């Protein structure tokens, strides 16, 4: 037989996630250490060097050594997720539409000139508007300009929704039969006060069930990123990251289309942890990965942080179920005491845990195993829950019980119903 495509001689697909990079331009060392990053808010940094501190966001030379080290790691992948916040946490007078604009600018040059050739997915954090979490549900100049900065890896069709709402589809060159949805899970985050009270903020969920039922007769798998994670904070009560309404309204559109969302992505918590959707009945059904940050900032009473992280997930080409997650870390007191980085692997979540691959099944088996008292695979959990940033961290019977119940219960009635029995 003549012109047939070439056979190969287990392939494995894979595909890096990063967020939260929230660059301070203002970082630098100085004697006075509360000069040395106006995102200390006047308190002195901590122990601050080169990398950072855990009172200041990232300085560029922390988010240069992150995608430094993707650029030269030996992974191939094939594509790369950006689950959004680029601005630093100062207040909001101190910043303007055009340096939020310019940040995010930075941050996507940064990317497109060292990856030149990978296509990106970025969605929207709450950071990434002025004022900060306002994010509207009209025409804007950062959806705008944000339009024109993503355009190299969007489409026209994504073009215009992203400028009119902040969110799009788009197919993923490298892989025929997957697409990302980019969601803009600000809008229904508590803080924004541009969206009370509205059922459909932007028609985002009129659109999101559109899309995802093209995407079912099209014979697509798809990925959805976004910004603001569906479910319940594991280290707080009944708070769920998104307001309770839309919450329960976008897991009943994602336990319906669990067949086609093959994986969920956030970020946000700056944290590492886990979430299983199930039905009511706790069939598992969706499993979802949020990333935690690569800036370590935390506030001047808080008792952990997190080390910068990025991530890559391995997958079935030409299928998308996920096979692996890979956690890489910078230890930032390391770095910041010789002044050189060394991202290096944290963990193989199938090795860590024990698990054949990252369906929903294995994860909810494994979650399982977290429950029962002094389970080691929880202990683990929760010192990568903080990306190692501290080992003596400890997690007493209530901090475990409101953490194994976000896991496992992302609506309201499943989640009340863990507490009630467990707390
Ligand atoms: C769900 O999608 C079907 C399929 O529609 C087509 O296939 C998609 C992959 C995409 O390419 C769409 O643009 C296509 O229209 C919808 O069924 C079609 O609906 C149109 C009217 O809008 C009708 O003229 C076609 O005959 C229908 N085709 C079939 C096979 O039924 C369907 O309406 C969508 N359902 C919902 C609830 O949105
Ligand atoms: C993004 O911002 C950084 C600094 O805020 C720019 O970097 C400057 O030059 C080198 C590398 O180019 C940095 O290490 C320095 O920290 C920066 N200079 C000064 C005086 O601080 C970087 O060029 C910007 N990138 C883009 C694409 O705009
Ligand atoms: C990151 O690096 C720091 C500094 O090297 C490590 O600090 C160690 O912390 C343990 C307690 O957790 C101490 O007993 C050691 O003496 C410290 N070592 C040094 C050289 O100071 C820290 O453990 C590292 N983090 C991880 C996850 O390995
Ligand atoms: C910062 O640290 C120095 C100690 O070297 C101290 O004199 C100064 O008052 C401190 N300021 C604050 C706000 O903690
Ligand atoms: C809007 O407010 C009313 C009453 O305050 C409430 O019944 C309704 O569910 C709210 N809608 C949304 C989308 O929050
Ligand atoms: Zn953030
Ligand atoms: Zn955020």
């Amino acid at each position: 037989h003549k012109l047939v495509p070439l056979a190969p001689a287990p392939a494995v697909g894979q595909f890096w996630h990063v967020t939260d990079l929230h660059l301070d331009p203002t970082y630098h060392i100085t004697d006075d250490r509360t000069k040395v990053c106006a995102s200390s808010k006047g308190a002195n940094a901590s122990n601050p060097g080169p990398f950072g501190d855990v009172l200041c966001d990232s300085p560029y030379q922390l988010i240069l050594s992150a995608f430094d080290f993707i650029k030269n790691s030996g992974q191939e992948a094939s594509f790369m997720i950006w689950t959004g916040d680029s601005p630093p946490h100062v207040p909001v007078p101190e910043l303007s539409t055009g340096t939020v604009i310019k940040v995010i600018t930075n941050m996507t040059m940064t990317v497109q000139n060292l990856f030149p050739n990978l296509q990106v997915f970025p969605a929207l954090g709450n950071h990434d508007y002025w004022p900060q979490d306002q994010l509207p549900i009209v025409t804007s100049k950062v959806y705008s300009a944000v339009a024109d900065l993503w355009k190299p890896w969007l489409g026209e069709e994504a073009i215009s929704t992203l400028k009119k709402g902040g969110f799009y589809s788009q197919k993923v060159a490298s892989n025929p039969g997957l697409r990302i949805i980019s969601l803009n899970t600000n809008l229904y985050y508590g803080p924004n006060i541009m969206t009370l009270n509205k059922t459909d903020p932007a028609n985002q969920f009129e659109w999101l069930e559109n899309t995802l039922n093209s995407s079912l007769w099209n014979k697509e798998k798809v990925y959805i990123i976004a910004h603001v994670p569906v479910g319940y904070l594991p280290y707080a009560t009944d708070t769920p990251a998104i307001r309770q309404y839309y919450n329960e309204k976008l897991l009943d559109i994602f336990r319906r289309y669990s067949s086609v969302i093959a994986g969920q992505f956030y970020g946000h918590t700056h944290r590492d942890s886990l979430m299983v959707l199930s039905d009511k009945n706790g069939n598992p059904l969706n499993s979802v990965f949020v990333a935690p940050a690569v800036t370590p900032v935390k506030g001047v009473l808080q008792k952990e942080t997190n080390n910068p992280g990025v991530r890559l997930f391995q997958y079935k080409p030409g299928d998308y179920t996920l096979l692996d997650m890979v956690q890489y870390y910078l230890n930032l007191t390391e770095a910041n005491l010789k002044g050189e980085s060394n991202w290096t692997l944290e963990y193989v979540l199938t090795q860590a845990y024990s698990v054949a691959d990252l369906q929903p099944k294995s994860l909810y088996a494994l979650v399982q195993q977290f429950a029962t008292k002094d389970s080691k695979q929880f202990l683990k959990y929760y010192h990568y829950y903080f990306v190692s940033y501290d080992s003596s961290a400890t997690c007493d019977q209530h901090c475990k019980t409101l953490q194994v119940c976000a896991i496992m219960n992302l609506d309201s009635m499943s989640y009340d119903d863990c507490l009630k029995q467990h707390l």
